[PDB]
C-alpha cells in the first residue's frame, strides 16, 4: 500500500517539522518531485515510511520554493537529504568530507532503512555523529 510522502512548501513549514517533530529522525529531502534521481529516492522514501513510521518522519522540500534552507544547507547538488532529532541537526560520517547531508540516492530500499536504524540509536543514545553503515550510490 503505496504511501505520499508529506510536502513542506515553506520555511515556515520547515521550521515547523523541525519544531514539530520528536523523538524520531526528521527526514528531510530537498530537491524537485521532477528531477529523475530524485524520483529514484523518494521511491526508496516511499516504500519505506511506513516500515519505518515507529523511528523516523519524511518529507519532502522544494529546493526552489524554499531557498533559505537550501542555502543554509549549502545544497548544491539535489537530491540532498538532511536528518535531525528533536530539533538537532545529525551529523552522518558517509565517507567524505561533508557529514552535514547525504547526497544523492541509495543503492537499494535496505541502505536506507540501515542507515535510518544507525541515526535514530546513536540519536536515542544522545549522540549528534554516527557513521554510515552503507555505501553512497
Amino acid at each position: 500500500m503505496s504511501f505520499l510522502l508529506p510536502k513542506l512548501t515553506s520555511k515556515k513549514e520547515v521550521d515547523q517539522a523541525i519544531k514539530s517533530t520528536a523523538e524520531k529522525v526528521l527526514v528531510l529531502r530537498f530537491g524537485r518531485d521532477e528531477d529523475p534521481v530524485c524520483l529514484q529516492l523518494d521511491d526508496i522514501l516511499s516504500k519505506t515510511s511506513s516500515d519505518l513510521s515507529k523511528m523516523a518522519a519524511i518529507y519532502l522540500v522544494d529546493v526552489d520554493q524554499t531557498a533559505v534552507y537550501t542555502q543554509y544547507f549549502d545544497i548544491s547538488y539535489i537530491p540532498s537529504t538532511v536528518f535531525f532529532f528533536n530539533g538537532q541537526h545529525m551529523k552522518v560520517d558517509y565517507g567524505s568530507p561533508d557529514h552535514t547531508k547525504f547526497v544523492g540516492s541509495f543503492k537499494t530500499k535496505q541502505d536506507f532503512i540501515d542507515l535510518i536504524e544507525v541515526i535514530y540509536r546513536g540519536a536515542m543514545r544522545g549522540k549528534l555523529i554516527v557513521q554510515s553503515p552503507i555505501d553512497p550510490k
